[PDB]
């Protein structure tokens, strides 16, 4: 595959540079595994789902996304035209309201919502859930974090747009997920982003265009942005055979692009998300 003058997110991942404009991957192209936003919902009847989006939970009056961020980032992750992964499945909890906004009590409670449910969908090929989401730091949500990857299921978390040490926000800061930071198109780390010991790659988290609410495609800055990629890449190779659930993160770190962004801290990992497709 070979998707051309594509957004700066999809060609970056597939490049060991920036400032390539099309977007290269293989034939499975995410089928069959199946991949958890956990945010504002999926406007699942968006043509560039193709019926692959759905609402499997809400704890909220409906499935309906009316944010668009829920949307988005689905898009990021398994959209056809704006998606990393497209062939895979999408698996909405709506954690969050369209205030934009929530309690952990809910988080929480969409973190383990998946930790099961996952059983009830078929991915033979492995889960991926997504923290479209992050708050300050709590002992819980980082707990539920963990739960949930110990529970084989891939997790990718932003690590924030604070610009600061991801450690004093979660869910970003739990060991063993996958913690991931924006860069933005010219190799730099955005500004934005957070950063140190706990992240583990980083992604496209700028100028992100994508899906949006409405039939829409808007194009949105966050280090959430970065994280449907990093899910999305996750999705596409755990489908590949190349990793499990538990080593996607350390086979994406393992694959990377080394010292390939400027502006990193000291500490802070200097690598970038590639897919790793020799087309």
């Amino acid at each position: 595959a070979a998707q051309t003058n594509a957004p700066w997110g999809l060609a970056r991942i597939s490049s060991t540079s920036p400032g390539t404009s099309t977007y290269y991957y293989d034939e499975s192209a995410g089928q069959g595994s199946c991949v958890y936003v956990i945010d504002t919902g999926i406007e699942a009847s968006h043509p560039e789902f193709e019926g692959r989006a759905q609402m499997v939970k809400t704890y909220y009056y409906s499935s309906r996304d009316g944010n668009g961020h829920g949307t988005h980032c689905a898009g990021t992750v398994g959209s056809r035209t704006y998606g990393v992964a497209k062939k895979t499945q999408l698996f909405g909890v709506k954690v969050l309201d369209d205030n934009g906004s929530g309690q952990y009590s809910t988080i929480i409670a969409g973190m383990d919502f998946v930790a099961s449910d996952k059983n009830n969908r078929n991915c033979p090929k492995g889960v991926v859930a997504s923290l479209s989401l992050g708050g300050g730091y709590s002992s819980s949500v980082n707990s539920a974090a963990a739960r949930l990857q110990s529970s084989g299921v891939m997790v990718a978390v932003a690590a924030g747009n604070n610009n600061a040490d991801a450690r004093n926000y979660s869910p970003a800061s739990e060991p063993s997920v996958c913690t991931v930071g924006a860069s933005d198109r010219y190799d730099r780390r955005s500004s934005f982003s957070n950063y140190g010991s706990v992240l583990d790659i980083f992604g496209p988290g700028t100028s992100i265009l994508s899906t949006w609410i409405g039939g829409s495609t808007r194009s949105i800055s966050g280090t959430s942005m970065a994280t449907p990629h990093v899910a999305g890449l996750a999705a596409y190779l755990m489908t590949l055979g190349k990793t499990t659930a538990a080593s996607a993160c350390r086979y994406i770190a393992d694959t990377a692009n080394k010292g390939d962004l400027s502006n990193i801290p000291f500490g802070t990992v200097n690598l970038l998300a590639y897919n790793n497709y020799q087309a």
